[PDB]
């Protein structure tokens, strides 16, 4: 069916949880034995959130190179995120080596550090210009060169040294600062328009590196991001728009890392997100 009157027939009918469950039940199930070595316990926030071993980003290490993050490589929309959860205390350094060695060129944040009263990531970046960041487990420099507040969202401009060759490199950190501790976003219009501000910095362009993108899991409004920037990517590619089938490309996602849209609203978040979306660009 069409995306605009299968969601109103799924409004209608009130059925979003069975339409999710089918999701799940669907969803491909593959092996992640290095996350669940006890040597990587204190490198993954969630024990229920870890990365298959076919699709995960390996540090360029000898000693351990576990990350808890994915590639998700879409090969028709010709786009590849890589998705990871809020850094922890002791993988900031790591974190900052993904990004050096992947050569992404932006970061997505769709949390805050703190959200219900508790921790829901480290502060992983430096808040001032004069006052850098060092981690020396990485041999790794980040400082803070400019930072622009606006009222959904804050962008940054990050630089980040290998101290090992001196070599430099300009990180862009699009901050989405709103998202409500509960639910979802009545209205998709500001997260639509960050992924613009996002798309238009060059950051999920082929010249770069994938994108890092995380939340405080890495699946849930993380994967809410990539899904409807692939579903209006495809929208804008094929000679038929309403071929896109949402669900199709979520199961295709879900293939790269597990659990992607954690909730029924989640879900219609991301129908409606898509819907609008088609609109403006035309
Ligand atoms: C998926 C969708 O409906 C988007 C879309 C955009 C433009 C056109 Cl002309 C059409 Cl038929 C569909």
């Amino acid at each position: 069916m069409e995306m605009e009157k299968e969601f109103e027939q799924i409004d209608k009918s009130g059925s979003w949880a069975a339409i999710y469950q089918d999701i799940r039940h669907e969803a491909s199930d593959f092996p992640s034995r290095v996350a669940k070595l006890p040597k990587n316990k204190n490198r993954n926030r969630y024990r229920d959130v870890s990365p298959f071993d076919h699709s995960r980003i390996k540090l360029h290490q000898e000693d351990n190179d576990y990350i808890n993050a994915s590639l998700i490589k879409m090969e028709e929309a010709q786009r590849s995120y890589i998705l990871t959860q809020g850094p922890l205390p002791n993988t900031v350094g790591h974190f900052w080596e993904m990004v050096w060695e992947q050569k992404s060129r932006g970061v997505v944040m769709l949390n805050r550090v703190m959200e219900k009263g508790s921790l829901k990531c480290a502060q992983y970046w430096p808040q001032k210009e004069e006052k850098e960041m060092i981690f020396e487990d990485t041999n790794l420099k980040l400082t803070l060169i400019s930072e622009d507040i606006k009222s959904y969202y804050t962008v940054r401009q990050l630089e980040l040294e290998n101290l090992t060759t001196q070599e430099t490199r300009e990180i862009l950190h699009f901050h989405y600062t709103t998202w409500p501790d509960f639910g979802v976003p009545e209205s998709p219009a500001s997260f639509l328009n960050f992924l613009f501000k996002v798309r238009e910095s060059g950051s999920l362009s082929p010249e770069h590196g994938p994108v890092v993108v995380h939340c405080s899991a890495g699946i849930g409004r993380s994967g809410t991001f990539c899904l409807a920037d692939t579903c209006l990517l495809l929208m804008d590619k094929r000679k038929d728009p309403s071929s896109v089938d949402i669900k199709k490309v979520l199961l295709e996602m879900r293939k790269f890392r597990m659990g992607l849209i954690q909730t029924a609203d989640q879900l219609r978040f991301s129908y409606l997100a898509v819907i609008e979306g088609a609109k403006f660009i035309m």
